[PDB]
């Protein structure tokens, strides 16, 4: 049973995002750009991931999604405060979608990193394919804290995290500090 009611005013909250805030601020000048985003998502990530040009051309709309949800577009700095407010509006309306039993932009960003991973047709994620992931994206580059990850879902018999859990797990962990979300990320996120 996943928390659906929203913590916006939670120190815990506002701590993840402000973590994730300044991982994406890269000169640290306080300020984000989609044009930075959307350059590490396809340029960087789906490069390294080796995803042909529609496979990254999804993902590139699903970020792109997911951020401009948050009030943020191509061209407009973002300070933290700003981007906050952005957020909790994202997670109202993902709750909103959730609630609707429509598919939600975190799950549709999930579907798309999925399949950039789905090779044999496993429908699923590997630890070995989220340790790259955790690297290469930077969220979480420790092998520990991806095993963290994997130990903390529910996974199927094969060891396998399947998008199902991961969205439910992210809906927790970004929009509503369920604590059963907690520790998603081991020490890569707070
Ligand atoms: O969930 C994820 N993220 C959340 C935030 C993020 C950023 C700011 C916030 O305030 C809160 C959360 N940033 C990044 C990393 C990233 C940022 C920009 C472009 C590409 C990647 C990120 N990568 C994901 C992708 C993903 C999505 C669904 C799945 O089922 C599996 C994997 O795995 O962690």
């Amino acid at each position: 049973a996943v928390k659906l009611k929203t913590d916006f005013d939670n120190p815990r909250w506002i701590k993840r995002h402000k973590h994730m805030f300044d991982f994406l601020d890269i000169n640290g000048n306080g300020k984000i750009t989609l044009d930075e985003i959307v350059s590490k998502a396809s340029d960087d990530i789906c490069a390294k991931l080796e995803a042909t040009p529609e496979q990254t051309k999804r993902h590139q709309v699903c970020v792109e999604a997911f951020f401009r949800g948050c009030g943020m577009e191509y061209g407009k700095e973002i300070a933290f405060p700003q981007f906050l407010d952005g957020f909790k509006q994202l997670a109202t309306s993902e709750l909103k979608k959730w609630a609707r039993n429509e598919p939600t932009l975190i799950r549709e960003w999930g579907d798309a990193v999925f399949d950039i991973f789905d090779k044999d047709g496993s429908g699923t994620i590997t630890l070995d394919e989220w340790k790259a992931y955790g690297k290469i994206s930077g969220i979480s580059p420790s092998q520990e804290d991806c095993e963290a990850t994997f130990r903390h879902c529910d996974l199927d018999n094969s060891g396998d995290l399947d998008v199902d859990e991961m969205t439910r797990q992210h809906l927790g962990f970004w929009y509503t500090l369920d604590p059963e979300a907690d520790g998603l990320y081991g020490n890569g996120v707070p």
